[PDB]
C-alpha cells in the first residue's frame, strides 16, 4: 500500500533497512564496513 504507510524512526541511509529500535540498527550499521 501507498497511503498512510507509517514509515520507522531509525532508516538507514545507505540501505532500505530500518527497525523500530535503534540498539537493532545500530548492530547492522556494522555490517557497512566489510565489503562495503
Ligand atoms: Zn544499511
Amino acid at each position: 500500500g501507498s497511503s498512510g504507510s507509517s514509515g520507522k524512526p531509525f532508516k538507514c541511509s545507505l540501505c532500505e533497512y530500518a527497525t523500530r529500535s535503534k540498539s537493532n540498527l545500530k548492530a547492522h550499521m556494522n555490517r557497512h564496513s566489510t565489503e562495503k
